[PDB]
C-alpha cells in the first residue's frame, strides 16, 4: 500500500471524473485530480527546471476536452522511484514516469527522471520521509465561536506559558489525534502537574511550526463550557457551526468528567470520526470520565503527564523569574528558587512540585515585598510635625487678630524646615531588596508548621543518629530496641536500603514501648507526633478485611484505611496486636510491603519509603519474659521463631526486626517519672510553675508504684492529690510562688 497520493487523489478525481466515456483511468485523471481548478490553481518540482506546468495543465484539460500510456507512466515512475530510494511514488516522483501526463506537444514541456527530477525532489518533500500518508498532493505541492477560545493566536502573540520537558506528551498527542478509534488523547495527572502548560505548549508548537502544518487549521481552541440555564443545547448548535467549517478542534487543558450538562456531553452529536482533540483528566476524573462511561473508552488514549523534576521545576521558575519579580517589585533569588523547589518538595505532601514550589516562591517573595514597602519612620515623625504645623498655620490665617509676621510666619518656616527634613530622611535612608533561600523559606514553612521547619534544618543526622536518644528518652527501657530501629532508619540514607519499601514487630508488656515508641517515632521521624496512625485488629480482621483494602472482588467504598491513611504518605502506622489479625491482613501486609506500594482499587500509589509500620504482638507471651536473663539478640531470635510459627513466614520475612521491650526497673521507673516532670514543666513552666518534688517523696514514690505490664500505675492516685492538688495550692500559697520549685 502506497501513500494516498495517486490513490485517494484518484478516488476524488473519480467522483469528479464522470466525463468522457473514459475507456480507463488515464494519467490525466490524476493529473487533473491534483488541482482544484484546471488552471495553475502548478508547482511540481520540474516546474522550476523546464516545465511550463500552467501549459501542461491547459493541454491536459484540452486533451480530455489504466490506459496504455498511464500504464507506462506507472511502470516507469515506480521503477525509477525504486532506483532512487523513493519507495512510493508522490507528485515529485510521478514526474519520473509522467509517457502521458505532460505537454506531449511540439513545443513540449516534458518531465525528467534520473537527471534533474532526482535533485529537484530534495527541495520537495524530499529527504524527511520515513512513514505513509501523502505530501498534500494538490496544486502548490512540488465558525470559531466563544466556545472555541483561540490559543494558537495567543501562542503567536507570545504570551502562553511554556512547558519544560513535555515534548513526549505533545508527540503522543499528535499520534493519537490522527487516529480513527483511540483518537482522543487525554492528559493524565492532577491539575498543576503541567497539563495546562502542555495544552498551551501544543499551541506554541503550532505557531512555531514544530508540527506538520495540519494543526494550522486544526488549531488549538479551548472549550469554555458556559453556565452562571441548560447549555448543552448551545454546544450542539455551535458544534454544528464549527463542524461545518471543519477546521478547528476543542481542547480541555486540565479537567473533564462526564457531566449532566449526554453524560458524554456533545459526543454522540459530534461522533463523526473527526475533529479529534486532547481531553484532560486526573486519576479520578479519568475514572469518572472515561472508565465510568466505558463505551467511548474505545476512543481514547491516556497520555501520562509526569510532574517536572526539581531540575525542571527550577528551570521553569527561573525562566519565569522575571515575571514574578515584576509583580513582587523585588528581586527573586535564584538560590531561593532552587531552595523553594527543593524545600517545598520535602515539605508539601498535598500538591505537585510546580504548585508547592510556586506557593512557596510567592510567600518568600511576599515577605520581601512587605518589608520593602518602605525605606529602612523618622520621616513619618517629620510628616506628623508637618501636618501639625500646617493645621496651626490654618488657624493663624483665620485668627481674628491685629498683627506673615509672627503667627503665620512661625508655622510657615517650621513647616519648611520639617519638609526638608522629611526629604532628607528618605534620601539618606536609601526593607529587603531580594529574597533569600533558607532564611525566607524557613520562615514560611516554620509559619505553616514549625517544629525544627523540621525538613528545613534536617541534614539527616539528627533524625537518623541522634534519634536513639530522642526515642529512648521518650520511651524508657531496652535501648537496644531503639538501636535496632535507628539502624533500620539510617540504612535508608541515600537509598542504601531498598529505595522502595520499614517494618517491625513489637513484643513485650504495656508501658515499655510497644505502642509508646510508635508515637515517639512519629514525633521525631516526621517532626509530627500525629503522624502515627493506630489500626485496631478486630476492626479489620475478617468481615472488615474489606475496610483495610478496598476489595470489589466477590458504593464508593474507601474502606476505613485506604481513603484516610492515603491522605498522609508521611506516617507511622501502628497495628494492634497482630495475633488478632486474619491471614488476609498478613497477606495484605506482605503485598503492600513489597515494592513499597499501595494495593487498592484506586491506583493512588504511595512511595512507601516515606512510611513505616509497627505491629505490636503478644505471640511471645512467655518468650518476652526471657528478658526477666537473655540479652536482646537471644530474646529476639526466640520471639522471631515463635512469630514464624504463627504468622506467614513470607510476611514475617519483610520485617526489619522483632523488637524486645521491657516492666521497668527502679532506675527506669525513676526515668519515666522524670519524664513526667519534663511533661509537667512543658505544661506549666510556660502558670510559670517550675517543679521539683521533695527528694524523699520523689524517689520513694517512683520506686514503689509499679505494674509489671502497664507502667507505674499505683503511683497515680496518690499523685493527683499529692502533686496536682499541691501545684494548685502553690498558686493559692505564694510562698512557693509559681516560679519556685517545691512539691511532694
Amino acid at each position: 500500500r502506497l501513500t494516498e497520493r495517486a490513490q485517494r487523489v484518484l478516488a476524488h478525481a473519480q467522483e469528479e471524473a464522470i466525463r468522457l466515456n473514459h475507456s480507463n483511468i488515464g494519467t490525466e485523471h490524476l493529473l487533473l485530480g491534483l488541482m482544484k481548478e484546471p488552471e495553475g490553481i502548478a508547482a511540481k518540482v520540474l516546474e522550476s527546471f523546464n516545465i511550463t506546468e500552467d501549459k501542461v495543465i491547459e493541454e491536459v484539460e484540452k486533451l480530455i476536452g489504466y490506459t496504455p500510456r498511464a500504464k507506462k507512466v506507472i511502470e516507469l515512475s515506480m521503477d525509477e522511484a525504486r532506483k532512487l530510494h523513493h519507495n512510493f511514488v508522490g507528485t515529485e516522483h510521478i514526474l519520473l514516469g509522467l509517457n502521458e501526463g505532460v505537454a506531449a506537444r511540439v513545443f513540449a514541456n516534458l518531465d525528467l527522471n534520473i537527471t534533474k527530477a532526482r535533485a529537484q525532489v530534495v527541495k520537495a518533500l524530499g529527504n524527511p520521509e520515513m512513514s505513509n500518508k501523502n505530501a498534500q498532493a494538490s496544486k502548490s505541492n512540488n465558525t470559531l465561536d466563544s466556545l472555541a477560545r483561540d490559543l494558537t493566536v495567543i501562542a503567536k502573540d507570545g504570551t502562553l506559558d511554556p512547558v519544560i520537558g513535555r515534548d513526549k506528551e505533545i508527540t503522543r498527542v499528535i499520534e493519537v489525534l490522527s487516529r480513527r478509534t483511540k483518537n482522543n488523547p487525554v492528559l493524565i495527572g492532577e491539575p498543576g502537574v503541567g497539563k495546562t502548560a502542555i495544552a498551551e505548549g501544543l499551541a506554541q508548537a503550532i505557531v512555531n511550526n514544530e508540527v506538520p502544518e495540519t494543526l494550522k487549521d486544526k488549531r488549538v481552541m479551548s472549550l469554555d463550557m458556559g453556565t452562571v440555564g441548560e447549555f448543552e443545547e448551545r454546544l450542539k448548535k455551535v458544534m454544528e457551526e464549527i463542524q461545518q467549517a471543519g477546521n478547528v478542534i476543542l481542547f480541555i487543558d486540565e479537567l473533564h468528567t462526564l457531566v449532566g450538562a449526554a453524560s458524554n456531553i456533545l459526543k454522540p452529536a459530534l461522533a463523526r470520526g473527526e475533529l479529534q482533540c486532547i481531553g484532560a483528566t486526573t486519576l479520578d476524573e479519568y475514572r469518572k470520565n472515561i472508565e465510568k462511561d466505558a463505551a467511548l473508552e474505545r476512543r481514547f488514549q491516556p497520555v501520562q503527564v509526569d510532574e517536572p523534576s526539581v531540575v525542571d521545576t527550577v528551570a521553569i521558575l527561573k525562566g519565569l523569574r522575571d515575571r514574578y519579580e515584576a509583580h513582587h517589585r523585588i528581586n527573586i533569588s535564584d538560590e531561593a528558587i532552587e531552595a523553594a523547589v527543593k524545600l517545598s518538595n520535602r515539605y508539601v505532601s498535598d500538591r505537585f512540585l510546580p504548585d508547592k514550589a510556586i506557593d512557596l516562591i510567592d510567600e518568600a517573595s511576599s515577605k520581601v515585598r512587605l518589608k520593602s514597602h518602605t525605606t529602612p519612620n523618622n520621616l513619618k515623625e517629620i510628616e506628623q510635625e508637618i501636618e501639625k504645623v500646617k493645621n496651626e498655620k490654618d488657624a493663624a490665617v483665620h485668627a481674628q487678630e491685629f498683627e506673615n509676621a509672627a503667627n503665620l510666619r512661625d508655622k510657615q518656616t517650621k513647616l519648611e524646615k520639617q519638609y526638608e527634613e522629611a526629604k532628607n530622611e528618605w534620601k539618606n535612608t536609601q526593607g529587603m531588596s531580594t529574597s533569600l533561600s533558607e532564611e525566607d523559606i524557613a520562615e514560611v514553612i516554620a509559619g505553616w508548621t514549625g517544629i525544627p521547619l523540621t525538613k528545613i534544618n534536617e541534614t539527616e543526622s539528627e533524625k537518623l543518629l541522634s534519634l536513639e536518644d530522642t526515642l529512648h528518652e521518650r520511651v524508657i527501657g531496652q535501648k537496644d530496641a531503639v538501636n535496632s530501629i535507628s539502624k533500620a532508619v539510617r540504612r535508608a540514607r541515600a537509598g542504601l536500603k531498598d529505595p522502595k519499601r520499614g517494618s517491625f514487630i513489637f513484643l513485650g508488656p504495656t508501658g515499655v514501648g510497644k505502642t509508646e515508641l510508635a508515637r515517639a517515632l512519629a514525633e521525631s521521624m516526621f517532626g509530627d507526633d500525629d503522624a502515627m496512625i493506630r489500626v485496631d485488629m478486630s476492626e479489620f480482621m475478617e468481615k472488615h478485611a474489606v475496610s483495610r483494602l478496598v476489595g470489589a472482588p466477590p458504593h464508593d467504598d474507601g474502606g476505613q484505611l485506604t481513603e484516610k491513611v492515603r491522605r498522609k504518605p508521611y506516617s507511622v502506622i501502628l497495628f494492634d496486636e497482630i495475633e488478632k489479625a486474619h491471614p488476609d491482613v498478613f497477606n495484605i501486609l506482605l503485598q503492600v510491603l513489597d515494592d513499597g506500594h499501595l494495593t487498592d482499587t484506586k491506583g493512588r500509589t504511595v512511595d512507601f519509603r516515606n512510611t513505616i509500620i509497627i505491629m505490636t504482638s503478644n505471640v511471645g507471651a512467655q518468650e518476652l519474659q526471657d528478658q526477666r536473663g537473655q540479652d536482646y539478640e537471644t530474646i529476639r531470635k526466640t520471639m522471631l521463631k515463635e512469630l514464624k510459627n504463627s504468622f506467614r513466614p513470607e510476611f514475617l520475612n519483610r520485617v526489619d526486626d522483632i523488637i524486645v521491650f521491657h516492666k521497668l526497673t527502679k532506675e527506669e521507673l525513676k526515668e519515666i517519672v522524670t519524664m513526667m516532670v519534663n511533661k509537667l514543666t512543658n505544661r506549666l513552666s510556660e502558670q510559670n510553675i517550675n517543679i521539683i518534688v521533695t527528694d524523699k517523696a520523689k524517689d520513694k514514690i517512683a520506686e514503689e508504684g509499679y505494674d509489671p505490664e502497664y507502667g507505674a500505675r499505683p503511683l497515680i492516685r496518690a499523685i493527683q492529690k499529692t502533686i496536682e492538688d499541691n501545684l494548685s495550692e502553690l498558686i493559692l500559697d505564694g510562698n512557693q510562688i509559681e516560679g519556685k520549685k517545691v512539691t511532694v
